[PDB]
């Protein structure tokens, strides 16, 4: 449950945070508009565990794997077993055209997985993730879930990811662009596309491979941006990077309230391992 | 309102805020709840603005004046209406044992003074302001004002303090507290008053002078303090420090979602003008 009563958090002895001490001198912990930036010591997950227990949390995984992309399913859902919310409710939707493909998975205690038929096949495709977290699936995670995160499938889990995501609305650094000026962003830059921005806006550039947030917040952006790719299917245009774009574009109008760093979208192969990554958590896996 | 749609936020031109550069880097700009801690140069005040007002939001300001402290109410709303939450509604609460001695304080638009008497007077006295946040204005403070900010009287401001500080629950850093390790922490230390806390235990000292929240959590704190102070009186105890040892307790267990800096309750004849304050925002006036 969110925005309900909260009961004490129990005695708990952990190291006293100082004041006149940053738990990370090296990166940028705080957006502008006050939202947390997660990065790897600036969170003590025990004190975050307790208060999402006391809520009973459960958290909603929607992956998408069609066409070829079922082969990532096994490896994507087992390392979501050692990882993701462990401790936590978790219900994954597996939205997949091969039900018979999905990998029989062997889950932990409080752990759901459903799979959930959808069609095979551009441009309705192109808007098939956004339109599909929104339009045909309101109703049942508003009943089932308190948070929705919504990730690629061809990733794996290998650390830690956890309740410290969780949040009315989040973002994540797309791994590439992390140290970028705004004009560089891979925004769409055509007036004529909904996901329009010139070069003196941006904060960030986030990736289109995990976002998430409350139920309600995360169906207010799969709509806005389904809705805003439809138009742009009507006057002919199609967003440099799909729905990455228009999801730049809520983001910058709707300010996240929490980002997560790098550290949660990393590709090795291409960028190694970097000093200010202190854990690679959710990696990419070859798709060549 | 708190919790509706949030429309777009317009085009802004502001600088973009770089991820491998901090906003401060000789202090604590978050909890290891993942709060933010509110310093000067970790927020920018046009983009909070924005969503502050776009959500129409009205800031209701307690304040107590018994006895001799009426003398102070002059100098703190005068240097309110400068410097609290400019821009915005908000609606001050006055309460006092003489409402002939509120001084006639010349208000901007969209502001407000209601002057609330209360009874002259020692244990009662001391459960006062939470008692009388809880349990008489409750009814009131839902239906006039989204947030509250409940502070003492012997203060001015001097400098900003506006919507930076929103946000369902904060507590400010004592300024004679903020570098201390927890062991010299003035809890209260005896296992038989409800506000005790081990030493072992502690976040931070926040001061009883400045702290706030969303109308719910504000009316849930100050029951809460109230209902504890209750059980002390009845078990023959009083807290070392009366209402500030049970906020401390309480938010040692509620752990607030904002934390603001020593900016926003500071004394300069005792303290000084360290490095670490860029601004003295909300200061204490002589009560010898
Ligand atoms: O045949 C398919 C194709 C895709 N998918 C699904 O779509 C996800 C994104 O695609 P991909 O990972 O290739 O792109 P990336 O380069 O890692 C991710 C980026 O590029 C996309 C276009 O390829 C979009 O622009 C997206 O918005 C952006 O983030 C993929 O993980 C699957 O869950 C599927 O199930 N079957
Ligand atoms: O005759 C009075 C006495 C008080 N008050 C009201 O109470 C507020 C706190 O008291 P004070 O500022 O003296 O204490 P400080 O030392 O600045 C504040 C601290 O000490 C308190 C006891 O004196 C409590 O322990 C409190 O919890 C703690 O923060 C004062 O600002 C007035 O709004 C009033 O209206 N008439
Ligand atoms: C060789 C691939 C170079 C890709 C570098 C930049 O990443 C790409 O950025 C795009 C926006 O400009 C869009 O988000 C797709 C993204 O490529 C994905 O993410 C990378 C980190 C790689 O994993 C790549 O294989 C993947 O397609
Ligand atoms: C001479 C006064 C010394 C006071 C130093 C510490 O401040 C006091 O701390 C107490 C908790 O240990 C409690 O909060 C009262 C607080 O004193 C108030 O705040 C100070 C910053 C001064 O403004 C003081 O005059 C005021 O009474
Ligand atoms: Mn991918
Ligand atoms: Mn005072």
């Amino acid at each position: 449950a969110i925005g309900e009563f909260m009961v004490s958090l129990p005695r708990m002895v952990y190291p006293q945070p100082k004041v006149l001490t940053p738990c990370r001198k090296d990166v940028l912990v705080v957006t502008p508009w006050l939202a947390p930036i997660v990065w790897e010591g600036t969170f003590n997950i025990d004190i975050l565990n307790e208060q999402f227990r006391l809520q009973n949390t459960t958290i909603g995984l929607t992956v998408f794997a069609i066409k070829k992309y079922v082969a990532f399913l096994k490896l994507f859902l087992e390392t979501a077993e050692k990882h993701f919310m462990v401790g936590h409710r978790v219900h994954y939707y597996v939205f997949t055209d091969q039900p018979a493909a999905v990998p029989r998975v062997t889950l932990g205690t409080g752990r759901q997985l459903s799979v959930l038929e959808v069609r095979a096949y551009w441009q309705d495709v192109s808007m098939r993730r956004m339109e599909m977290i929104s339009d045909f699936c309101e109703r049942r995670f508003l009943s089932e879930v308190d948070y929705l995160v919504c990730v690629d499938v061809d990733m794996e889990f290998r650390d830690h990811v956890g309740v410290e995501i969780l949040t009315p609305l989040f973002g994540t650094l797309h791994p590439s662009f992390y140290g970028s000026s705004r004009e560089a962003f891979t925004y769409e830059r055509r007036p004529q596309s909904q996901a329009y921005i010139p070069k003196d806006e941006g904060d960030f550039y986030y990736m289109g491979a995990f976002f998430g947030g409350s139920v309600q917040e995360v169906q207010r952006l799969t709509r806005a941006c389904h809705q805003a790719m439809m138009v742009d299917q009507a006057n002919g245009i199609e967003a440099v990077w799909h729905d990455e774009s228009h999801l730049n574009k809520y983001l910058l109008r709707h300010k996240p309230t929490k980002v997560l760093s790098p550290e949660y979208l990393w590709d090795q192969q291409l960028l190694g391992w970097p000093a200010v990554l202190r854990k690679l958590r959710f990696t990419a896996v070859p798709k060549n």
